[PDB]
Order: structure tokens, then sequence, then C-alpha cells
């Protein structure tokens, strides 16, 4: 009854850091079209996704373009999203003598003041993994794990040595870019 | 008192998937050297992890070499350990109505038979993303999830309307390189 | 028909490696209907890219839709095209001295025979990078380059001791997927 | 002669961007110490490279741990170098009628006022690929370049109708990491 005539997507730009979602809204044409129904795509879903309302999420960084499609005339309009890095902002969660320190998407896990220090650590629903945790030279201890993605759920513990004999400390969770530290 | 004169590191090459295992030896000479410690060293940690006992761990493609160095003498040897991309073999994993393809580290959901169809799912303690399917043409629908990583946990359901009206499926849960299905 | 009544995709499926391209055809409905132009667009551009004329290049490892948009009347069908990672396949480039191994998309330099050897190699137009290779422990040495692209160009020579003094090898030009040699 | 006793890495800790250099030093115990010489290693190379006179190269986003081995006496310390991402700081490379923007490692190139615009580009020695730019809905175009890393070299040119007639631009070259442009 009423044709649709346009549409143009807003924001026609946008950043978001991984995991974070920002709204787009298809404006149609004109106002008191009959059919204002569209369909939301990206040409990089890797990079964004983007659900049947216009909301986008980035996955992983890069830059892709979303299209809202009218169903009355398919006229299109695209937005260019943004996915930007993590922050490599170091974000400490432990204490003085042991913990980790996120540092973008790695994870550095420290021990400090012992004869050795062992890392015990899985991923997920994969398996444990042990390893020798590197010595600074000077008591301390460090070992990096890459590459984390958001929600990645790491369960760890150390064995170490701070004098008195080797103990296991408790099993600690953290899920990458929801669990919180103090920053620098 | 017996000084360590050589190390070998048996098997001294191998290929494994990605959160597959392979138990490397340090064979220290002489075989009564008084000190028979070896550390266990990867110059590759986002390929393959090694234990402190030489226990070699598949993590991401591609070729590192790992190390046993003596204790006594700095002796060293070294592997090459290299993690073979998933196999693209399609498993299936769902019915003749709905389920997903693993598709070495992408899944391809679908659904058959339906006016629309979306997908609801969620990777480990990541947030649920909500998409429309791709329509194939033919009232049948797809849509991929990249790049998962052993261990990765999605949990997902559909909506979709197979003439009767919209129905939701179930809650499923996929482990990524766990979860078993039918290798067609 | 003067207008457009449907389209498929032919073929429906297609696995290609990275580097290899597949032609998809848009069988347009009406048989000899007036427009049988199609737009060709790719839901996940980071694995693959669409020309034009519906031909299909791999560019990562994964699976993505490819769809085919009526001009008339916007009828759009898609296939499902499937990236196959690199083989880990071993392929020789060098003689029993020196030279490198294709494993997938990583390259492992080495030297057999030498009291120590180094590699000098630049990818593209990056910088120069210097190395010590890794002794495996009976006088030769490994290096391994990691994630390389299809057009990857990487310029490379050694400086190692046989015995009698050190000399540089002439360098080399290798192009990763396009360099060939000994296979198994 | 006087022996080793210890050493340390300096800096300790480090960070650079993909593409860029630290020099890191060992600090010998003794400082008078006859024997001085050290091996560097690095147990994250897919993150950095170091040379065997201890300049650390970043060659991936992540943190590793380099270390120091004293020749005399095998003391060993370690640095955590952090390499930050290419920030997705939008630095424009053409004209207002079109060029490129680099964002972070995606080039997003752009034609503004044609009727159509395809892209024709090649990343290095690889394959030359053809692509229809994405219409933004408003006469302007944009096609995403994915993922690029330091020295990748992208020749590119533009084939678009102004209003009255298809012509192609001239041959451009883009070194990623090292081409310049104006920021923002
Ligand atoms: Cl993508
Ligand atoms: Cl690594
Ligand atoms: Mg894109
Ligand atoms: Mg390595
Ligand atoms: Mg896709
Ligand atoms: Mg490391």
């Amino acid at each position: 009854n009423v044709p649709v005539t346009g549409v143009t997507v807003n924001p026609t730009t946008a950043q978001v850091e991984v995991g974070q979602s920002v709204q787009l809204n298809a404006s149609v044409a004109p106002s008191n079209a009959t059919n204002k129904q569209v369909t939301w795509s990206v040409s990089g879903s890797s990079i964004a996704s983007v659900s049947p309302n216009g909301l986008v999420t980035g996955l992983a960084q890069g830059t892709t373009t979303v299209t809202a499609t009218t169903a009355d005339g398919n006229k299109a309009a695209s937005a260019t999203i943004t996915v930007a890095p993590a922050p490599s902002t170091v974000i400490v969660i432990g204490d003085e003598v042991k913990g980790l320190k996120k540092i973008g998407d790695d994870l550095l896990f420290y021990v400090n003041g012992a004869t050795f220090a062992d890392l015990h650590y899985k991923v997920n629903n994969g398996g444990q993994l042990n390893v020798a945790m590197a010595p600074t030279g000077n008591g301390n201890y460090t070992y990096p794990v890459h590459n984390l993605k958001h929600g990645d759920t790491v369960e760890y513990f150390f064995t170490y040595n701070p004098g008195q004999g080797a103990l296991d400390t408790p099993w600690q969770t953290y899920v990458h870019g929801v669990t919180q530290g103090t920053p620098e």
C-alpha cells in the first residue's frame, strides 16, 4: 500500500572490542512505508555476528560490513564494523606470591619466591596441561598461556617450594573477558 | 661421581593432532651418570606444550622443537613435533531434520524443511548469540560457526517453522574434539 | 518468462585447498528467462572470496556460504564452500646439507653437519631476521618458520661451519604453495 | 680466569608492536668474568624472534619469555616480552574518490560516487582476486581485505563508473606496516 523507497543503517560505522555488541537501526523511507521489515547480513561472519534485529557482536579482530535489506523492494544499506584488539593493559588477578596477569589475550601466570614452580591448567573442557614455569633468575617464575578468546574458562593451580617444602595451591577459575582484576 | 657425556631425545620426529599427546624420552649417557636430570623446553609454545616429564601436547597447527637439556653438563638434543590440522572429514551430529556437521574446526548448523530457521548458541562462558540461518533456497538452512578450539563447549538450539508453526528444539551441547558423531 | 521464477547454485557443496578456486554457476529458472544476471556474495570473506562471475577462491581454513541473488526478482540460492588446510605432507626443498621442509604452512629450515648454523631470512617486504638454528644433538640444526600463507615470498641463506670454517650460502627465494620440491 | 656466578636480562620486561624490535642484554655476574657469552632462546617463537645477539622482534600479538643462558655455568635469566597489536587507528591512503583505510591489520578499499565498483588486488606472489565492492546505499562502495601481516605487499586497482563510462585506475602498491597515509 505504501512502498519502501530506501533504507539507511545508523550508526554508519562503529568500533567494538571482541565480545562487545552494538545495536544497529535500519531507517526505512518513507517513514509511513507499509512494510519496514529488513534482513540483517554480514560479509565477514568470523569477525562479527548480526542478530535478526541488527544487534552486532564482535567475534574477532577485523573490519566487516553489516547490510540491512528491505523485505519490500530489497533496498540495501550497510555499516562498517571494526572489531578492535583486546587492550594490552596489564590486569593483575591474585596476590604478591602468585596469580596471573591478563595482557590482551595472553595470560602470564606468576609465582614469586620459590625453588621451582609448576603450573597445572585446563581450558574449557580440554585436557590438563602440566608445565615447568620459566625461572626469571631471582627466585621468581612466569608462564604465558596464549591466545584466549572471550568466554574461555581456565582452571589453574601451582606446585611450588617457597622454603618449607613443595605445596599445591587451591585451583582458581578464570573466565577470559569476565573475571576482573586491578589495572596496571 | 659420574659426569653426563650426552643426551638423545626419542622419538626424533612425531606428528600429533591438536589435543593429542606424545611421550618423548631423554636417554642420558652414560647410563650411570650420577645426575640424570633433564629440563624439557619448547621453542614454539603456541603450537605444542611440554610437561616437566617430556609429555608433548599439540595445541595448534604448526611445527616446533622440543629440547631436552641435562642439568649436568648442559648436553642438549631435540625432536620435531608437527601439529596436524583437524581432518576436514565431515562428521554429522544431528538427525535428518537438524543438527551440525563438524568440518575440521568449523561447525555447519543445519535445519531441513522449514519456512525459517534461527540458531541460538553460546561458546564456553561467552554470551548467547542469535542468528538467522542462511536459506539454501529449497526450504533448508545452514549457519557456520567458525574456528573452534579443542575443548570448546557449544550449547545450542533452534527455532524453526516446519509448517505447523515455530517450535524450539531442546538444548544440545557439543564439545569440540570430544563429542562424536556419524562420519558421513 | 520475461520475469525470473527462481535460482539454484551448481555445485551446492564444494571443497578447495587454500589457494584453489571452484567455479559456481547460477541456474536461473525459466530455462530462458529475460534477465539471468546474479549478484554473488559470501558471508565469510576471510575464508573464501567470490568473483562477480561466481569464481570462488579459498583464502583460509573453514566453511562458508556463497549466495547468488537474481537481479530480476531477488531470488537467492546458496552453496556451502569448505576450504581445507594445507595437508601436513613433507616437501624437501634443498640438498643433503641444507634447505627447508614445507610441513603444511610451517617451513623447517635445516643444516646438516656443522659446528653451528644461523638462518638469515625475510618474508615479503618485511625486515631481515637473524636466528641461531636449534642443535638437534648430532651436529645438525633446524629452525621452523610459522604460519606462512599462500604467495608468501621468503628469501633466506645460512651461515654455518662445516669444520673447515664459516661460509654464507647463496640467498634463495621460496614462494609458499608455488615453489615445489621432493614429496613424501 | 674468573668464572660466571649469575645472569640477569636487561630489560626484564618490554612491550613492542608487531614488526618492531627491542635489544635485550645479558648482565653476567662477576662484571669482569672472563666468559660472558650467552645463548638466547625464546619459548613462543610465533610471537617473537630473538637474534643470536639478543635483538627481539615482534611477529604476532601475545606475550613470550626470552631466556639468556651463560656459556660458562649455564646460569639462566628471563625477560617477558609483550607484542601489542597494530592499533585500530584509521589511516587513509587514497583521495576523495578511491583508496583504502588501514584499520589495524584489515584494509577497507573504498570507491566514492560510482554506479558500480570492482577491486582487482593481489597479495605478495599469490593470485589476483576480482571482487564486486559492496554498495553502502549512497553511490559509495567498500570492500575489506582481512588479516594482513607486516610486509604484506598489496597491489590493486579499481574498475568503476562515475556516470558516463567504466574506467580502470592505475596499479597502486600498499606495503602493510610500511606505506603511510593520513591518520583519520
Ligand atoms: Cl569471515
Ligand atoms: Cl609460539
Ligand atoms: Mg567482510
Ligand atoms: Mg618453534
Ligand atoms: Mg560464513
Ligand atoms: Mg612463550
